[PDB]
DNA sequence: TTCACACGTGTGAAA
DNA sequence: TTCACACGTGTGAAA
């Protein structure tokens, strides 16, 4: 519960809390307001049910794809910067966290995954995903793999799903169609199934996650992983000399990552909306605020322009910003959250042997189409229910008191509805097969 | 491949490997429901209070201590190996606080003092009863009293004068904005370590992250609760083999052979300290460390941790009593009045499962058949579309019943 | 779209 | 122990 005249603030714990800890320690020793800084477990998940009944932090961090279903269910305070300081910061990052015509966020850094390599281990990194079983069979002679990478959350397997054609959904006037999944088209399942063979022969294992995948780079066991910017400082402090590049093609087609832009929001219940406002424009989005927070875990190519300028001399993000450049912006839809545990279940399934890859496919397509009732049609069906059972209760109640049925001293509504049968001329069986 | 809990050194015990391991979530909860499917660990490392509920479900020598041998054992077997003796102790900023405090009651006004120098007095996870159990114990609380020879699940002590004692001070502490409720361990690591909280209550693994830190630190006896010692459930880390594993003896010689050596548990306590282990050899060496001396002190004052099968519903219990009253949800005796009940509660077999599952669906098909054969031989003037009351009331018309609108029925 | 029966487990009865 | 209606949501029909 958030206590006003301080603040607190939820962000992942692969971002850098500890430097995001350090803009609050400055924030304190000029206003007076204690800023806490926590990275609590399923973060993106946890907000929407306690920010619902007014509790959650005062500031929550995450990709844009999360913050329109926040917004939808009345989550965030609309973000009131004025134009001066709107135009501090990219356009198309002003578009990530904007919903419904009104601003719910403050942008804070572009994310992309890249292609992270060993060069001492692997001075030329492959150009495709084809060549990768020849490369891991050629490295697995010397006790080594080629490539690893966290399994377990569909964002890191995305931008090979989506080489060939596959989509989340389709953008068409305007909009994007909540119909119009492309997770079960002919590109989606191209990407998967070699997904999926590369595990059949042995070039990765299904349960690997993300812990599995950076320790496994950053001691040497493995030439390649998958990562975006937050993961380069372990990299940096381990024994391995890395480079980043481009995703490798599939199908001759360039890997196309789903881009997140880092946001924040503010709690509509928070009791310290321009504190709040007042950390993350004139402290936060400095470029001293970025930098405390880029120098623990690196943030990417950050919305403000003028602290991305020096950001931008460096070749990590020239190569972070090529793979956003193949990518696409994800949407902040509602439906986006319901789109990732769809194509999570997928991956997961899919990567186990529990399902095939074009069922796996199918169940993520109608999954992330599925529409979702709202809580006055799950009250309306809760009703009826009641109501069905209600009068079926009402009427044995009935039968219990005036039938006279002869029947035994506690017995089920069948019974009751069986001597009722016969009464009316009907013979009815154990099994309930019932004629006159 | 090995399971450890994420607090443990699992680097220190990866390195044995490599001259010969993961860290999952809630591995503890996992591993019940994945050997059922025959997947899981071929070994796996937890305190030894949860092994007598696995050892009932089937799931699973003088260098080491005896007592130690004791508490992994169950139905007179031996179903993990021990590797350390745990126990929670006082952990104390020395610079911020030269003498630490030896009573919970004068914890308020240390905090108070700390509070206008912006620090606290004391942060601990309070989203795992074993962090608050030493408090709840300390005057008279107890999960199953032990008379005759064993534990007794018809004598819980979770509800009696002791334990509310215990928890109504903890909650007093929150309302009194001295703790928070929603405190878990990274918080309270994490203020202890930057040096914002004078005090936090852990045990060994935590004390390599503090050398990491800049904090000159102390461990010693936990405070007293009306001048009763708290008492910590002392927990013995063991290693079991998983009973459908294929590599046991594998395993088993990578237990005796690489692990349980001084070489070897030397290269998990670098990693983070495990306590007192349970190897003799090794414990001599480590005993002189008055870190582990304080541990002891404090493992002494408390008690072994049963490892009956309930012990699972009595954490579980334990767990929400805590959590729903540091968060004003209930009062302290309404929580422990349900945690009393919960902490021997039966759970229903999978075969008492099926026999319900099974009793509900024969009672829906002949429902359905006796329904269906109404609508099909009734001739009833029901509508095109009705559902199973409409035909009802069109049976009990026929049998003479009149059936008001909300099924209000009388002849 | 609304709606009905299915579904497995919850609450607590009867013993 | 077994048992039965309650319970809200799933599946899928009818429109
Ligand atoms: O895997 C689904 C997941 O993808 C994205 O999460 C990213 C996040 O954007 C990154 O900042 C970093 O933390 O890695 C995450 C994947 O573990 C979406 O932002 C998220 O909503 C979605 O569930
Ligand atoms: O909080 C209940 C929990 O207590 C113990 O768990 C300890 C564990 O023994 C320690 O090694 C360390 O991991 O801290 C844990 C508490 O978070 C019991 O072992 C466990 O069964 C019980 O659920």
């Amino acid at each position: 519960k958030i206590e006003e005249g301080k603040l607190v603030i939820w962000i992942n714990g692969d971002k850098g809390y500890n430097g995001l800890a350090e803009v609050g320690k400055k924030f304190e020793k000029d206003t007076g307001i204690k800023v806490t800084v926590e990275h609590p477990d399923k973060l993106e998940e946890k907000f929407p049910q306690v920010a619902a009944t007014g509790d959650g932090p005062d500031i929550i961090f995450w990709a844009h794809d999360r913050f329109g279903g926040y917004a939808q269910s009345g989550l965030l305070a609309e973000i009131t910067p004025a134009a001066a300081f709107q135009d501090k910061l990219y356009p198309f990052t002003w578009d990530a966290v904007r919903y419904n015509g009104k601003l719910i966020a403050y942008p804070i850094a572009v994310e992309a995954l890249s292609l992270i390599y060993n060069k001492d281990l692997l001075p030329n990194p492959p150009k495709t995903w084809e060549e990768i079983p020849a490369l891991d069979k050629e490295l697995k002679a010397k006790g080594k793999s080629a490539l690893m990478f966290n399994l377990q959350e569909p964002y890191f397997t995305w931008p090979l799903i989506a080489a060939d054609g596959g989509y989340a959904f389709k953008y068409a006037a305007g909009k994007y169609d909540i119909k119009d999944v492309g997770v079960d088209n002919a590109g989606a399942k191209a990407g998967l199934t070699f997904l999926v063979d590369l595990i059949k022969n042995k070039h990765m294992n299904a349960d690997t996650d993300y812990s599995i995948a950076e320790a496994a780079f950053n001691k040497g066991e493995t030439a390649m992983t998958i990562n975006g910017p937050w993961a380069w400082s372990n990299i940096d402090t381990s024994a391995v000399n890395y480079g980043v590049t481009v995703l490798p093609t599939f199908k001759g087609q360039p890997s196309k990552p789903f881009v997140g832009v880092l946001s924040a929001g503010i709690n509509a219940a928070s009791p310290n909306k321009e504190l709040a406002k007042e950390f993350l424009e004139n402290y936060l989005l400095t470029d001293e605020g970025l930098e405390a927070v880029n120098k623990d875990k690196p943030l990417g190519a950050v919305a403000l322009k003028s602290y991305e300028e020096e950001l931008a001399k460096d070749p990590r993000i020239a190569a972070t910003m090529e793979n956003a450049q193949k990518g696409e912006i994800m949407p902040n839809i509602p439906q986006m959250s319901a789109f990732w545990y769809a194509v999570r279940t997928a991956v997961i399934n899919a990567a186990s042997g529990r399902q095939t890859v074009d069922a796996a496919l199918a169940a993520a397509q109608t999954n992330a189409a599925r529409r979702k009732p709202s809580w006055r049609e799950r009250e309306n069906n809760r009703r009826r229910e009641r109501r069905r059972r209600a009068v079926a209760a009402k009427i044995y109640t009935g039968l219990r008191a005036q039938g006279d049925y002869n029947l035994p001293k506690h017995c089920d509504n069948n019974e009751v509805l069986k001597a009722l049968c016969v009464e009316a001329g009907w013979v009815v069986e154990e099994d309930g097969t019932t004629y006159r």
